[PDB]
């Protein structure tokens, strides 16, 4: 869907990300939207355009909904559902006095979105709490799934670059740049750890380079105080050295529902 830019009103600046400025606005006068304004040189634009229809067909309650794009102009606009509470990481760190039931509910929200993406054989490639958003009701939804592919920035795309998500990557991504549904599984386990530690930085006080080395040897994130033994077993299963020994999102989602019922 090609949104006519005359149907958008720009109301507030939401901040800056990898692709530049993001604004809050209204679409067709009534619908609350976030609008990414793609800065010149930051994206592989023609590749993104010739695949944006697939991304629009991605529709799930726990996925930030893509409403449309403005591609007959520069900057390109990406118009999505608005999430009033911003990113999950900053949200975890904030007054909320979270209960363990709420922490699992957040894991479930993310897992449902990821099981849906897995069912469509679509990789997120940068799953982390900083890339999940929270709405006015405290519902967590995953955002910017598949956009990692289109980043034009060597510090981000190189596994040894300063911006590469090393702390959310499995050994086969760090050593061989081998992305799969199993590399998103690993990132999900790290995200579960971010949630249960209330937004702590994974492998705190260690650099990306030391993290890459330690993970390859077998170091794993400690069990957070707020994680039960059952919850830790689930996030730990995501970090198997062998990608084929890691569960699928179907299994994780089923395991999370089982813990919830217990
Ligand atoms: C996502 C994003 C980025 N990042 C990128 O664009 C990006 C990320 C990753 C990559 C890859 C490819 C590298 C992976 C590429 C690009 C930067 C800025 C905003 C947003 C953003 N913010 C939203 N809502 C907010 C935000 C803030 C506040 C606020 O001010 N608050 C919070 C509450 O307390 C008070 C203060 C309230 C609501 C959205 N709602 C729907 N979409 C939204 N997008």
């Amino acid at each position: 869907m090609e949104i006519d830019p005359k149907d958008l009103t720009f109301l507030k600046e939401l901040g800056t990300g990898q692709f530049g400025v993001v604004k809050y606005g209204k679409w067709r006068g009534q619908y609350d939207v976030a609008i990414k304004m793609i800065k010149e040189g930051s994206m592989s634009e023609d590749e993104f355009i010739e695949e944006a229809k697939v991304m629009m067909n991605l529709s799930h309650e726990k996925l930030v909904q893509l409403y449309g794009v403005c591609t007959k102009q520069r900057p390109i606009f990406i118009i999505t559902e608005y999430m009033a509470n911003g990113c999950l990481l900053n949200y975890l760190r904030e007054r909320h006095r979270f209960q363990t039931q709420q922490l699992l509910e957040m894991c479930k929200d993310v897992c449902e979105a990821m099981e849906y993406l897995e069912s469509k054989q679509f990789l997120h490639r940068d799953l982390a709490a900083r890339n999940c958003l929270v709405n006015d009701q405290g519902v967590v939804k995953v955002s910017d799934f598949g956009l990692s592919r289109y980043v034009l920035d060597d510090e981000y795309t190189s596994s040894v670059g300063s911006k590469f998500p090393v702390r959310w990557s499995p050994p086969e991504v760090l050593m061989y740049s081998k992305f799969s549904s199993k590399s998103d599984i690993w990132a999900f386990g790290v995200l579960m750890w971010e949630i249960y530690s209330l937004g702590k930085m994974p492998y705190e006080r260690f650099t990306n380079s030391e993290t890459a080395e330690h993970i390859a040897q077998g170091l794993r994130l400690y069990r957070p105080h707020l994680a039960s033994e059952k919850v830790y077993t689930i996030m730990y299963s995501c970090w198997h050295e062998k990608a084929d020994e890691r569960p699928t999102f179907k299994i994780l989602l089923s395991n999370i529902l089982d813990v919830m019922d217990e």
